[PDB]
């Protein structure tokens, strides 16, 4: 992957909000449905995502593009919705996530440019 102002601003201003809010502790990693007797889980969630995953991609630089990010967001949030009854805390906690993640996009440098600069070899 690479770096770009777009993916370094996920990763340090909106993963850095989301990680540590009071919400965040069911999205830090991968819904264990073993443990946790959800024997549907996978057969209604095609594309399990975690914040978890998420951070350890942006930390590896496997994103190419911000909005390959902004998907794994995006499906994290939209599992949580599709998955659970509609009046869990559980979705209120996805919600509330939801909202400072695209207030926090809201904020994003507007035009993705890689963050390079390069002398003119060869
Ligand atoms: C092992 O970690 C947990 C442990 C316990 C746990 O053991 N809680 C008990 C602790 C002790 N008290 C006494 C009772 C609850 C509860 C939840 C855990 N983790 C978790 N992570 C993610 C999800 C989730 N849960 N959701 C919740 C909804 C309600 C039941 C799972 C359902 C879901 F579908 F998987 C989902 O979408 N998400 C986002």
């Amino acid at each position: 992957g690479r770096v770009t102002n777009q993916l370094q601003y996920l990763h340090k201003v909106v993963m850095k909000a989301l990680w540590k809010h009071q919400f965040a502790w069911p999205f830090r990693q991968p819904v264990d449905a073993v443990k946790l007797g959800l024997p549907d889980y996978h057969k209604i969630i095609k594309q399990p995502m975690d914040m978890g995953t998420i951070k350890r991609r942006l930390e590896n630089n496997y994103y190419w593009a911000a909005s390959e990010c902004m998907q794994d967001f995006n499906t994290m949030f939209t599992n949580c919705y599709i998955y659970n009854k509609p009046t869990d805390d559980i979705v209120l906690m996805a919600q509330t996530l939801e909202k400072i993640f695209l207030q926090k996009v809201a904020s994003m440098p507007q035009e993705e440019q890689e963050l390079v600069v390069t002398i003119p070899k060869n």
